[PDB]
């Protein structure tokens, strides 16, 4: 009685033992079968317990599983938690039947990784069963074709006569049996998200995770299991995504026989989900990639999948615009003229698409009020949003804009026609985060309004670019529209609201490029990726600290998503100077666009900005679409060096980074990946190198003095 | 609006922070004034949500708190949380009053370090409430004045009009400004319980903790912060230990601003607590030590305040018994003819005390039956305890009695006339450990049959010495005599029944030394010390392997309550072969005693016997109640070395292990600590060494062959 | 330091195997061991002197040692493992090997039949075992 | 004359050295080193071999310093002290991946295997008889063959 799941070059291996029990066997490079898989010493091990007394050498404590349980006889932290009526936790899922089919299937509610086709990928579902109580869990597995993918998700039924309530609900979980790894995790901040952070385990438990109510800048929904001796270019490297944008759990538990279990969902800290009888439950998927080709070989495969099989739209495949945000140029203090009177100068640049930030609405003069009401600001506006987009659309521009449907003012109509629509809970004082309130998502009537709203609003003008924001994290959560006993459903319920207001207003708006953000990446995961295909990486748009926020997001998000402009010095964020050569040169290995004020830029500035523009449009399919490869990490010195290399490694554009100047320093020398070894590259205006030569020889690099500088070389075979 | 808690030469500072927050300042080396407590930046943390929407410099998620809660604008692992009938988990406790009294409390129902007299500690009482709820939460701050000792409890109070639901009641938590240390717990297993282990922080959640209804030999309930360069002799340590024996978690989490909370108390996880109106609950204490003498100097800290002001009885003070155990020996075979047969070589041995071990009571012939019914086997033992103790003692030998009484068998008399007395959930098949299960000591009627019955057994005959034993962990945790809404306390309700089940036993028999276990370490906590002032330290009576245990154990515990046998060779549970000079070196570096078949030895190895037993006479003052300092750590190479000096510093003892040979090796050498370095000493059977050259110079060690050598030397000052 | 003559027979096989002994002070069971020892390296002497060699687990950096020979075609195999200081209540040792046809079967004497793919990407469960000192040596042959 | 030779079937080259005088005075080599090679980085641990009777042979894996680090023998023997090998590694490197650079010394005498990382972050790596207490003399027509 064995599962086995071949994703790519990889294999996931099941079994059920003895008496109904799902164990796991092996995930790593593919195999054709694991005739060891039950030969293994069956030991007594002191204080495990047995479910049949009989024989001590069984124990849920020592057993490998994929969806563990607390309780009868297994100590360590579970996969899922049910309490009865009658108080008890006490659970016990046993194999009960099967099926396998071609395909992927829809996620009630939730986002998830898709497929085009039935052969692309090929799904089981491992149906498991607790008698007693009716309770029905199925493991949705899925593994892809090309790729080494396989996504894991459980969905609860309540089959039985009594109420269960769900304390806790992770999406997987799963137990290797040895633990002599490190682990990769993206904590961070505001200003500086998804920080590369590896550490050793530890003998107990560590976990990252959210109880922010979003996926938050603070910690990533992504961790991964490395092999010690594991880099960029080599090593046994194990992902895990979550695509969910909420509260979540990334944890690793090492037990006393050297075990790792590694389990990922909603985060089960102030949450409980009811399930009366015939009510059910859906899990957000975890993404898991194993490669034996470092971080490079995982990111790759993260990259194509999200990009292709993830991210939505028309604009799915296409080429993103370049475009100028005015939020840092003008924050709040704007009008219609200074932005019609600047559009033509960005034209002539090559800008393709000009955004209109926050404080067009209601009364936004500062970021205090106004939230909630979603209406042109005619002394800010004169002619309107349709008139602005009009003025601009006939200069050859394209027009954007900004919204935070999420949130609600205080000091608003909104706020004054509906206070209950905001999360709350009965006679407590209503915390604001940047002076505004939660609108409560979990409500029906609320998303419905701002359904009609907002999508009246996009409709209201020639609009084809939206920025979707969000800054605050939930605070007094609770709805008036909730019973007692669902209160700790909440904050799913918002995010479960927030899925469906997203989903139907990009369906009736598909001319419409989405971009989420969140005072930066404040949500920048798979969930978001799959309403928006791509994301603000961070309000830190300082070259130098782009240089660990970009590195460390591409670990796992896909460069065609990850939003970089070019901004002004000094930064608004941090007051370092550095040259517009390389804050260009690390925003153009994004998603290229900028974000300052032209009219207080020199004419020599100015200039560059063309050359700039005209440069990414020659390599935007290769830099958003191409194969990319990290080559200096600049969390290991004072470098930080990528590349991007096409589908037939005919082409390839690469980018070097130094930060801090060395007086009288050694020559500088770097090793590419990813060419043709078997042919020669031109480097444009640096010569002709052999293929082999750039790889495993390396090319000297010029010297320069001067702190924080960058070069850009495109690479063409001959 | 200050406190300021003055523990030894260390100091706690606490400060009022606005609208009545209690806020941490500082601990570490003792000041007189931290008049910097209020000059720190007041920042605009992004995503931090304020109580206070008109100043955004202040948040929850950004304050140093004593006691913080989640939900209103803290975002960080809570140290309590409270479910309300509407079901909320907002919670807002505000300052209202303290109190300041010399001596310390007792807390309600359960264990903790306590003083004999009002001057040795001071007792600061803050008193936090939430006024909406009625809920009042007292902290409890206790710094002794010799030792460098903060002991932090909380007790809640419902003093409002509805029904409170404890989701979590952690016994303390604190902020510490930074996060650059490493952090050092006690991971291990049954035979390897509490091995050193090192590791740096990671920016999110790192963990020790138990889910078993125990303390566990898995993780002890201890954590420590240690500077980045602190060893056992220098550098800043923060000790965290939990004078409890059940579940618990010991929780540091480092946030995005690179402040560490380290909590610890009660596992929340499948624990709640419900307060009616007018109802309580007391939190066990957490002892918490400060140190900038490295781990020996917070070690030594433990000691003195875990020998002479947490153990209690008529043995506090005095020299334990050199013990013979026959567990190792015989087993289950055994009887009354074999006992005092082999009795009378081992009084001529010098052997004080004969323990017997279990398969004395009901029909224990197997570790499968008999559990609960606490009657002599008339077969194995025909002139019963009362005549087995008699024969003992006019050999001049103490007599000591073995029990389980926290379990019973499927087979036994007592669980066929209730087997509703055991831990159990509805229609759930009860799983077994070691084919046992475990008795609802949350149930009145349950332990007063064991106080009764217990009490009886031990008065039935001379016995002055009492080996308290536990081999399972609980599972199907519930209880028959509790309503749904209360099931979730029962792991905690067993534990206060078994803490009173042992405080009235030993109240009832003040003449009795008594010995916890629990299949080794099992419940190696300071709760069981308050209670039994020794503890069996591994059922791993291995030489080598104790090296680790026994290392690893005085972290924390004192020599005194550290039980050690000589066992016989090849070992029982490594099969190893040691010399019979080394095992005895090793076992008498702790509380020494035997458990090792008499009659299978030689005629040589008996003469050393006498002569082990003779030594450690002569120098068990030395061992049990001087001063511990560890030389050598068998976790980071192949030796191990440590020493007892007398209060004095004029009598020393030097125990020396090697583990493995190695051919012509480099010369050994051994520098000592806690010597008088203005005066000399001889080392008997080397010469006469100065005390500053034993400390700064060192000894050469004689060079040996062969594995698992050990040396012993006794110093007196000249 | 006292070891077990098959550990001492497994050490001396991964090398150009001989032996110095005093013979006549030999036990019974002794003699017998060694004249299988003597039987059975010389089955496999052309492996270990003149096939591949793969270190797999280093004494240098922890508790074991192990090794293995691969012939030329990659057809046979000789894995040989070591532990040095037993462990109470040890987790479950496990051993990849190196240098095997992935796309063949192998067959470990007395244990069964394994993947090439297997024994390199997943590794083989090792019996669990006390004492000090111990070892192990299992004859590869491809199917 | 500089002897390089290449093998086909390995990644084996092999260096050593020839002196010859031609000259009309006598020459005294203080020094003969059988190679030596400048790497343009020094990013790299060494391993080296140190001992002693009863124990050769140790794997000692250490990182470079910036200045000179040395395995030698003065016992007119290579000896149980010190092997003559010593390998330029990648810090990543291990036994099944990572790129390693092996220097064996030909000789049972005494040996000089030496890395020196100078101010630019080059690694010289050097090895042949070891120059100290040693001295050659070349007449008019004499040579040496390290
Ligand atoms: O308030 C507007 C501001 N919010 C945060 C976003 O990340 C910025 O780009 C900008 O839109
Ligand atoms: O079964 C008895 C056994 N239980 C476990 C103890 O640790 C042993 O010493 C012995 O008392």
């Amino acid at each position: 009685k064995q599962f086995h799941l071949r994703a790519g070059k990889a294999s996931y291996v099941m079994q059920l033992f003895r008496s109904g029990y799902l164990a796991h066997v092996y995930w790593g490079k593919a195999v054709r079968d694991v005739r060891g898989a039950r030969a293994f010493p069956r030991l007594d091990r002191a204080f495990s317990p047995n479910p049949d007394p009989s024989d001590r050498t069984f124990s849920l404590d020592t057993l490998l599983q994929e969806y563990p349980a607390y309780g009868n006889t297994d100590f360590r932290a579970p996969a899922y938690q049910v309490q009865l009526e009658n108080g008890s936790t006490v659970t016990d899922l046993r194999y009960k039947t099967h099926r396998i089919y071609k395909g992927k299937p829809r996620l009630n509610g939730l986002p998830a990784t898709y497929v085009e086709h039935e052969q692309e990928a090929e799904t089981l579902e491992i149906v498991l069963g607790d008698a007693l109580i009716g309770l029905e869990v199925t493991l949705q597995y899925t593994a892809y074709e090309k790729w080494n993918v396989i996504t894991r998700s459980a969905r609860f039924e309540n089959k039985g006569g009594e109420r269960l309530k769900l304390l806790r609900a992770l999406s997987m979980s799963v137990d290797f049996p040895t633990a002599d790894y490190d682990w990769i995790h993206l904590p961070g901040a505001w200003g500086r998200e998804r920080w590369i952070e590896r550490r050793p385990l530890v003998t107990g438990v560590q976990a990252a995770e959210s109880r922010r109510g979003a996926s938050s800048h603070q910690q990533n929904p992504f961790i991964a299991l490395v092999a010690k001796n594991a880099d960029e270019h080599q090593g046994e490297v194990y992902g895990f995504s979550f695509v969910y944008s909420g509260n979540f759990l990334a944890q690793i538990e090492v037990d006393q026989f050297g075990t790792a279990r590694v389990s990922m969902g909603i985060n089960p800290f102030d949450f409980t989900w009811l399930l009366q009888p015939g009510e059910s439950f859906q899990t957000p998927e975890v993404v898991m990639v194993y490669s034996d080709q470092g971080l490079n070989g995982m990111s790759q495969t993260y990259h194509e999948l999200y990009r292709t099989r993830l991210a939505r739209g028309a604009f799915r495949d296409r080429e993103r615009p370049i475009l100028i945000n005015n939020w840092e140029a003008t924050y709040f203090d704007f009008n219609e003229e200074k932005i019609v009177n600047i559009a033509r100068t960005e034209a002539e640049l090559g800008i393709e698409l000009v955004v209109l930030d926050d404080g067009w609405f209601g009364e936004r003069d500062d970021d205090r009020r106004s939230l909630g009401d979603w209406i042109v600001n005619r002394r800010k506006l004169p002619n309107g949003l349709d008139g602005l987009a009009k003025q601009v659309n006939e200069l050859g521009l394209q027009f954007g804009l900004w919204v935070e449907p999420e949130m609600v003012s205080p000091n608003s109509e909104l706020y004054r026609k509906h206070p209950d629509w905001c999360l709350h809970v009965p006679n407590r004082p209503r915390s604001e985060g940047r002076n505004q309130l939660v609108l409560d998502y979990s409500r029906e009537d609320v998303c419905d309004y701002i359904i009609e709203t907002i999508s009246n609003v996009l409709a209201s003008a020639p609009i084809t670019y939206v920025k979707w924001d969000m800054n605050r994290h939930m605070t007094e959560i609770g709805s008036s529209a909730l019973p007692p006993e669902r209160q700790r459903e909440t904050a799913h319920r918002y995010m479960l609201g927030l899925y469906r207001v997203m989903d139907e207003i990009t369906s009736r708006l598909p001319h419409i490029l989405f971009e989420s953000c969140s005072g930066g990446g404040g949500r920048f995961d798979p969930g978001m990726l799959y309403y928006m295909p791509q994301t603000w990486t961070s309000d830190n748009t300082d070259a130098v600290s782009r240089l660990k926020i970009q590195y460390g997001t591409s670990l796992v998000y896909p460069i065609s998503a990850m939003g970089a402009h070019v901004s002004a010095v000094p930064n608004h964020q941090v007051g370092r100077v550095a040259s517009l050569k390389t804050r260009g040169h690390v925003a153009m290995s994004g998603n290229f666009g900028y974000e300052l004020d032209i009219t207080k830029l020199t004419e020599t500035e100015k200039q560059m900005m063309k050359q700039q523009v005209a440069f990414y449009k020659d390599v935007r399919r290769l830099v958003q679409f191409g194969t990319f490869y990290r080559l200096l990490s600049p969390f290991e010195g004072n470098e930080a060096a990528w590349m991007f290399v096409s589908a037939d490694r005919s082409e390839a554009l690469v980018a070097y980074f130094r930060v801090l100047a060395e007086a009288n320093a050694p020559l500088s020398y770097l090793r590419l990946k990813g060419l043709d070894s078997n042919q020669d590259y031109e480097i444009e205006g640096l010569g002709v190198y052999g293929g082999d030569e750039l790889v495993y020889a390396g090319v000297a690099l010029p010297y320069r003095s001067s702190d924080f500088i960058s070069m850009m070389w495109r690479l063409k075979a001959v």
